[PDB]
């Protein structure tokens, strides 16, 4: 079995690798918001494979752009926390 | 400001809802890894979203086989978790 990162097309990979390296540096410095936020953007490059769609059609040509969208808060992260407790009473 | 699960579209809202708790039935036990998986399947959809697809487009009919197909192992989380350890030294 292998990381879904590595199965990305060659081109998705080269620009992931560039966004994991930025976020480091302007993202989340928690480890887990960190790895949410990176479990994220490992799925649009996904769906974008899956669509046909060349990476930099799903970033844009300014991928730290792109990056920064999803940084401007962590309600995301905040929201998927705690659904996940409301459920694990269930 | 808001939770990107919000700003999905309404139908792509609905099958998300219908994944939380299927994952949280099927899917890795531990919060963490459970948010990341979550957030994974969320970026999918934003991608999809993006790209004009419905989204039966991204997941097929058979929603659960969309998640089975995440869950077959953990590699990609431990790959963004190992990740972020060897930069949290940088």
């Amino acid at each position: 079995h292998v990381s879904r990162v590595e199965k990305l097309p060659k081109d998705y990979q080269i620009v992931y690798k560039e966004i994991q390296k930025y976020l480091f540096k302007v993202g989340p410095v928690e480890l887990n918001e960190g790895i949410g936020l990176l479990s994220e953007i490992l799925g649009f490059f996904e769906e974008g494979a899956a669509a046909g769609k060349g990476v930099l059609d799903v970033t844009g040509t300014d991928v730290a752009a792109f990056c920064d969208a999803l940084i401007g808060d962590s309600k995301t992260y905040a929201d998927l926390y705690q659904e996940s407790i409301q459920q694990h009473v269930d």
